[PDB]
């Protein structure tokens, strides 16, 4: 890993949904 | 409240932080 601008992630408990922070 | 139009919630794993759905 070099680059990572986001912190934490969350997933969506949904039809395989996600969302990044 | 009285409603809930949040179906699921996520927690931040940081400074005591958190966000709704």
């Amino acid at each position: 890993g070099s680059k990572k601008p986001v912190p934490i992630i969350y997933c969506n408990r949904r039809t395989g949904k996600c969302q990044r922070f």
